[PDB]
């Protein structure tokens, strides 16, 4: 299980937001990176930060090499928080 947690990005529960930082990456870079960890990816919002990115809360994700924190605040945003297109929609 895990305690309950609400995404910043949202508000919706069953996510934790985190923010990645480094090094430098395309959203679609992060994103296969994350998939590729098995991680299941939720909203993601790019910013002038980096990239803020929805996470599922029992995910302890660790990506070599990829600063990727828990998100004390979310600010900068450059986009709506929105969900990666599945290759069918692209
Ligand atoms: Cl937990
Ligand atoms: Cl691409
Ligand atoms: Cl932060
Ligand atoms: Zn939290
Ligand atoms: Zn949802
Ligand atoms: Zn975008």
């Amino acid at each position: 299980g895990a305690m309950a947690e609400r995404s910043l990005l949202t508000g919706e529960e069953g996510w934790r937001t985190y923010k990645a930082t480094g090094p430098a990456l395309s959203l679609p870079a992060l994103v296969a990176l994350l998939k590729g960890q098995g991680l299941e990816v939720g909203k993601v919002a790019e910013a002038e930060g980096g990239f803020y990115v929805d996470l599922r809360p029992e995910a302890r994700p660790e990506v070599a090499g990829l600063r990727l924190e828990p998100a004390r605040r979310v600010e900068g945003l450059l986009e709506i928080p929105s969900r990666t297109r599945r290759p069918a929609r692209a």
